């Protein structure tokens, strides 16, 4: 679908048998989600945003269902203020910026 | 122009008689540019990010020619790693998220 930006591009995703709301972020290289229970092994990692860095856990091969569309990629779990759909996932669902 | 997301969507902007490159961030309510000099006056303001809060100077009525498109709005300047064109401006140039 088409999304104007007069409001935050929030959409509903399905992950780990759970439902959430993630922001479609072209400004994000990766995908980071609020602390949640996820099965499988992970790997420590650090990402640097505007306010600084945060200690997140790196999950590979995690299936996410963005607004219906199913995709699988690397999901980061940490102390983020909002759920973020980064370009690693956005390019799988074919999201494009236009104007 | 249609922009895919395989790489960070960098756009060439022109502000204060200066040329720069800014990221089209759909996950940014406002626009924050790196440290630079500007004519108008400002007002201390802080914004929440991923790793914490930074203090920026606010400016209203700032002309910005985003990739051949002239728009005007509130710009913020501070300790931001990259230049960011948020939604307060993206809408002015009819930028749409699509998939
Ligand atoms: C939310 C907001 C309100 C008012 C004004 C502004 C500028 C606002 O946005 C601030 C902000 O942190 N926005 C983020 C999403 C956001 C909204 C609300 C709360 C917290 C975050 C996101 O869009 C952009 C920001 C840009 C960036 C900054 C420094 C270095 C590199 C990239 N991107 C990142 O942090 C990403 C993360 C998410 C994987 N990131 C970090 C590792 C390297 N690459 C990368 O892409």
């Amino acid at each position: 679908p088409q999304i104007t930006l007069w409001q935050r591009p929030l959409v509903t995703i399905k992950i780990g048998g759970q439902l959430k709301e993630a922001l479609l972020d072209t400004g994000a290289d990766d995908t980071v989600l609020e602390e949640m229970s996820l099965p499988g092994r992970w790997k420590p990692k650090m990402i640097g945003g505007i306010g600084g860095f945060i200690k997140v856990r790196q999950y590979d091969q995690i299936l996410i269902e963005i607004c219906g569309h199913k995709a699988i990629g690397t999901v980061l779990v940490g102390p983020t203020p909002v759920n973020i759909i980064g370009r690693n996932l956005l390019t799988q669902i074919g999201c494009t910026l236009n104007f």
